[PDB]
DNA sequence: CCCGGACCTGTGACAAATTGCCCTCAGACGG
DNA sequence: GGCCGTCTGAGGGCAATTTGTCACAGGTCCG
């Protein structure tokens, strides 16, 4: 029924810092690019509004501010760093935006891959929870279940979590619990976890999950 | 022995950021 | 033909929530 996103695992596991609105736009770019060699994409205000159930006004606000916050953002594949954009965005027509993605990023988008339908993620609010749901999809089985152990330091590096979450009680309270709650409340996935320890330090988080069925 | 100290946990406060809402007014189009 | 009524969207804002930071209470073990 709805668009099927696929992406190279290299993007799922890349290190970057994007907002919710920026990640939403990014899903459409990957969709446009894949359906084809030059990197120029386009976004319609009225289409964006309908996809994510926004008004035209608030859509316009989200696109405009997302777009100017890309400047200077960089992407690291573990390592190699790239800018997302190589030219400012611009609007030829009212309600229409044209963007220039770094053509050297194309092969990192299309490659060992991750896939999900866009309806699975479009109600998630916290961008770190989008990152977690993407990493879990990378390990999902056809039937809809999976289990994976992710290292905490790698979680911090890849999702570029803010500095105070290196204190484990803050990591638990403001990142782990919240994002597990959203996934359980906003996606068709049912997720559980347990902590792996070594001495006094907690080193990994072990995720198990199934599908509504 | 128990100390001060270096670790770990959780919670109460506050500061900074993001959310969906609300209102104005000109652009683009067709009847 | 050309004006105007309507559908858009580009601006300006808001209070209510969520996210990011740090002080302090309270556990263990070390030598
Ligand atoms: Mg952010
Ligand atoms: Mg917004
Ligand atoms: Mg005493
Ligand atoms: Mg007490
Ligand atoms: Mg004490």
């Amino acid at each position: 029924n709805s668009p099927r996103i696929v992406q190279s695992n290299d993007l799922t596991e890349a290190a970057y810092s994007l907002s919710r609105d920026q990640k939403r736009m990014l899903y459409l770019f990957v969709d446009q690019i894949r359906k084809s060699h030059d990197g120029i994409c386009e976004i319609h205000v009225a289409k964006y509004a309908e996809i994510f159930g926004l008004t035209s006004a608030e859509a316009s606000k989200d696109i405009r501010q997302a777009l100017k916050s890309f400047a200077g953002k960089e992407v690291v594949f573990y390592y190699e760093s790239f800018p997302w954009f190589i030219k400012p965005a611009h609007s030829p027509s009212r309600g229409l935006y044209s963007v220039h993605i770094n053509p050297y990023l194309i092969p990192f988008f299309i490659g060992r891959f991750t896939q999900f339908r866009l309806s699975e993620t479009k109600e998630i609010t916290n961008p770190y929870a989008m990152r977690l749901y993407e990493s879990l999809c990378q390990y999902r089985k056809p039937d809809g279940s999976g289990i994976v152990s992710l290292k905490i330091d790698w979680i911090i590096e890849r999702y570029q979590l803010p500095q105070s979450y290196q204190r484990m009680p803050d990591f638990r309270r403001r990142f782990l619990q919240v994002c597990v709650n959203e996934i359980n409340s906003r996606t068709p996935m049912r997720l559980s976890y347990i902590e792996k320890k070594k001495g006094r330090q907690t080193t990994h988080i072990v995720f198990s999950f199934r599908d509504i069925t």
